């Protein structure tokens, strides 16, 4: 891949890269040539449970939109939650490419099932 | 809750009308499709992909709108937990984020979805 020749997330197509959002935590994602999405995140987001550990991420990349889940549970580390983003890819003026993101977290607390939203801009790391 | 569903197909229908049937590995990985049918939104009446994770009381999935018959480049994620109520099965109460660029850029749109057992 390169950082320089995204056009869209077809670019993805048959490609391994990874994603850092401003929380630290890190998704390696793996497109398939049809814009399947599978892979890794590590969440290391200040705070919240299940921190360095990998979860199953998949999910759809297709244009400019992109969607992933990931449930908080590996039979490691159960945090009894799960999160699906979704998003669109930016060129930055610099040449590089993030995913603009809104997350949802649902979860069970003493109060029961509750959901919570914000948002997480991914940005692709070259690695060279 | 989704522990149950482990090696099972099961049909969902949400308040917009909507149907999605999900397949749940023994891992808690979920696939199938989802056919949308929210007034006032494209791509109705077709199957998309569906891909996510199940367990526990919780669930997240995520649906592309492009199936090489209608595209309306845009993609749904969901995440949501398990409510019992007052039969067999549970509903799924969720959050979706919808998102697709056009002339003010990229957008998300986010909302509500409660999904009912079949
Ligand atoms: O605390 C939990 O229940 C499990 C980890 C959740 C981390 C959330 S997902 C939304 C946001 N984005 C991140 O990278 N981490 C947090
Ligand atoms: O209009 C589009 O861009 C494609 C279809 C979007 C359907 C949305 S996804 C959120 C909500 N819940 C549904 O069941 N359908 C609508």
């Amino acid at each position: 891949f390169n950082a320089q020749g995204f056009t869209d997330f077809d670019s993805l197509s048959g490609t391994s890269t990874t994603w850092v959002n401003e929380l630290g935590s890190v998704m390696t994602i793996d497109v398939d040539r049809k814009g399947g999405v599978t892979g890794y995140f590590v969440n290391n987001a200040p705070g919240t449970g299940c921190r360095g550990l990998p979860y199953d991420l998949s999910g759809h990349a297709h244009g400019s939109t992109i969607a992933f889940s990931v449930v908080w549970s590996n039979g490691i580390a159960d945090c009894r939650s799960a999160t699906s983003w979704a998003g669109y890819a930016r060129k930055t003026f610099g040449g590089g490419v993030q995913i603009v993101t809104q997350w949802s977290l649902a979860f069970v607390g003493k109060a029961g099932g509750k959901i919570e939203t914000g948002q997480n801009v991914f940005t692709y790391q070259a690695y060279d």
